[PDB]
């Protein structure tokens, strides 16, 4: 008996906030070419689909009274160039200087350091930019994640105050949260619980004032292979904080390491394919629907981050918890690195197509209503037209997922009933679909027999499996209703996209860059910020040697790899957007390429 998915496009319920646009990693480096390509891939997720890169040990990128901010400057500039912000964990020993936070002199030093860098980058990027950054405490303080730094309970509070007072000294508009830990039942997690007690009731190291600013409470809760388990753990902790610290009742809670499984490096075959990709969306669905959709209890939940920006290492290029697949091709002159877009990362661009309002949606199987705590679920959105640039949109993301278990031998019949689409000019819909059969670069890698140093052609073939299967813009039936009967696989993802034709064509592509990969092979990357619409089919890429179009299959991801048959890559590249109604936008400024 089929699953029935119902969407009412006229019933725009409440604000839908894109609360999941974050990633992270821990260095074992961050300036290496590998890492440069990685963040080019992250920033390429369309429509600002990933905003924050929560980076450990950022204050080991600074040497030592004055400091060398050269390495930190480089990483942050790198982030900036890919339209990303750091999850700025005030974490590190400033290359070995700081050792004890019960040393009164060291607490003062740390304050002045924090003020120093904060002011530095306000001058570098502007207060309007830096104010968006989530400054954070040392990651997992209860896990003894300290190196040679001594950090007792008392020391952690001194540390915190200095972080707080130092940031304030730069500017009061700068946000600060913590502790970034798990919050297990007392006497467990003393430093995490101790922090809240201090912020709530203790006195400020510097000002002697009762109460210390705490802008958000971040925690780490992981699902141990269960998607709903994450949400369950969050409720328990969040309620314990509502009742124990009544001042923090409205304080936003982040979960900046909300992963299905602890241990990023541990190889898992589900991490390789759409199994991960579907489960990540299930978590986001579970969160939106079963927590943030006016379910009278509404805890202030603002951020979910998947700590999955790590780079893979051999012999596990796909199986690790990473957005991209790394290949260290060691047998060319010289050795060069190549990255592949895993299903999860492709899906972060599917999620990205959702808009500011949630629509009413219901999933049932033969009468019985099923919430997102089931193998199938849906997130539906609608958009209120801003300028002449955009028009009305509906984003319907349906998922099929049994968590960390895949089922290749089963097919899931679904009937989508869409109703109540506000009438308007040239309404069309576009399906986008991902499964392990049709969209697994890991799948292709294995068809090609697991080459360790893939060739150009092997790399072309593996790449062809990144983008989801799409169908040409078909006009919507009259009445503002659509009925489809897709046969979904387990796992899969299906995004039906309904768009009305806006007044003016799309905006101009900007910030175009060419990035060398190897002989006769490069990365083209850009930005959609000035495009101002989500109703896009593909990006036209033209090449000049003296312009003719690079004939490629459709893709809206803001990153393309040019690996042509001729080996000819030197010349000039321009890029423009193409919408669902065949309309061209303005070409970006041409970018030259010398090899
Ligand atoms: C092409 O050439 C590149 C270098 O140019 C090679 O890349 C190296 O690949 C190996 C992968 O085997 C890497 O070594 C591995 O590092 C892992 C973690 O690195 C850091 O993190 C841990 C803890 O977080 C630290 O302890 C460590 O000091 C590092 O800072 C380790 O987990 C791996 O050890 C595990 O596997 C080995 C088997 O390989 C077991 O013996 C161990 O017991 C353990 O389970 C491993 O040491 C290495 O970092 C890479 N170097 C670089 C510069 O990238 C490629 O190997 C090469 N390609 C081919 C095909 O050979
Ligand atoms: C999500 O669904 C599962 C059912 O699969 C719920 O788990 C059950 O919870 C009840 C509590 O009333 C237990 O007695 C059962 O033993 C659980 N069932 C199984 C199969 O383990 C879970 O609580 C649901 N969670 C949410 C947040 O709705
Ligand atoms: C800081 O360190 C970098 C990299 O090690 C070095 O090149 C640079 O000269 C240093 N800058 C200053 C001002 O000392
Ligand atoms: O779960 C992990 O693998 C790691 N745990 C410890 C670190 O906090 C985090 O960066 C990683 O996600």
């Amino acid at each position: 008996a089929p699953h029935l998915v119902q969407v009412d496009a006229a019933r725009a319920l409440w604000p839908l906030r894109r609360f999941w646009r974050s990633t992270g990693f821990c260095p074992p480096y961050v300036l290496s070419w590998d890492q440069q390509l990685n963040l080019a891939y992250v920033g390429a997720v369309p429509h600002r689909g990933i905003k924050q890169v929560r980076t450990h040990w950022l204050l080991e990128l600074v040497t030592t009274l004055s400091y060398n901010f050269t390495h930190l400057d480089g990483y942050l500039d790198l982030l900036r160039e890919n339209q990303l912000l750091p999850g700025f964990e005030l974490m590190g020993s400033a290359s070995g200087h700081f050792t004890d936070f019960e040393d009164k002199q060291q607490v003062f030093e740390w304050k002045d350091l924090v003020s120093s860098l904060a002011r530095r980058y306000i001058g570098r990027y502007g207060l309007a930019h830096v104010s968006k950054w989530n400054f954070e405490t040392w990651n997992e303080p209860d896990h003894h994640d300290f190196d040679n730094v001594s950090m007792t309970m008392q020391g952690f509070l001194n540390y915190y105050d200095a972080c707080s007072e130092g940031l304030r000294a730069a500017s009061p508009a700068l946000r600060l949260g913590g502790p970034g830990d798990s919050f297990h039942t007392p006497p467990r997690s003393p430093l995490s619980w101790g922090l809240l007690r201090h912020c709530h009731d203790g006195t400020n190291f510097f000002t002697g004032e009762a109460g210390v600013r705490l802008d958000y409470i971040s925690l780490h809760r992981k699902g141990a292979r269960s998607s709903i388990s994450i949400l369950e753990q969050e409720k328990v902790v969040a309620q314990q904080i509502r009742q124990l610290f009544p001042k923090f009742a409205d304080t936003p809670i982040y979960n900046d390491e909300a992963d299905p499984l602890v241990g990023w490096s541990l190889p898992q075959p589900w991490r390789a394919d759409v199994t991960y990709a579907a489960m990540v969306v299930k978590v986001i669905a579970q969160h939106q629907n079963l927590l943030l959709a006016n379910t009278t209890s509404a805890f202030p939940y603002a951020l979910l981050s998947n700590d999955n920006a790590f780079l893979s290492y051999h012999p596990h290029p796909f199986a690790q918890r990473t957005l991209t697949a790394r290949f260290q091709v060691n047998n060319t002159r010289p050795p060069h690195v190549q990255l592949l877009r895993k299903p999860v990362l492709t899906a972060m661009g599917l999620l990205a197509l959702l808009d500011e309002e949630q629509l009413w949606a219901e999933v049932s199987q033969a009468g019985t209503v099923l919430d997102s705590n089931h193998t199938v679920g849906v997130l539906a959105s609608a958009h209120r037209p801003q300028g002449p640039a955009d028009a009305w949109r509906a984003a319907v993301l349906i998922y099929a997922s049994d968590d960390t278990r895949a089922h290749p031998n089963r097919s899931v019949a679904v009937t989508l009933r869409l109703r109540g689409v506000p009438p308007g000019p040239g309404l069309v819909y576009v399906t986008r679909y991902l499964d392990n059969g049709l969209c697994s670069p890991d799948g292709e890698w294995r068809r090609l027999g697991r080459p360790v140093f893939p060739t150009a052609e092997q790399f072309r073939r593996m790449r062809a499996a990144e983008d989801p299967v799409a169908a040409a813009p078909r006009p919507l039936p009259a009445g503002g209703r659509l009925t489809l009967r897709p046969a979904l696989r387990l796992p899969s993802l299906l995004l039906v996209h309904v768009c009305a034709r806006p007044e003016k064509p799309p905006g101009q592509v900007t910030r175009l860059r060419a990035l060398p990969l190897t002989q006769g092979q490069l990365v083209l990357v850009w930005s959609d910020e000035h495009v101002g619409s989500k109703c896009l089919w593909t990006y036209e890429i033209q090449f000049s040697q003296d312009y003719t179009p690079v004939s490629r299959k459709p893709s809206t991801f803001n990153l393309f790899v040019f690996s042509p048959d001729t080996g000819a890559v030197s010349g000039s590249y321009r890029v423009r957007a193409l919408d669902y109604w065949a309309r061209p936008g303005p070409f970006s400024d041409p970018v030259p390429y010398l090899e």
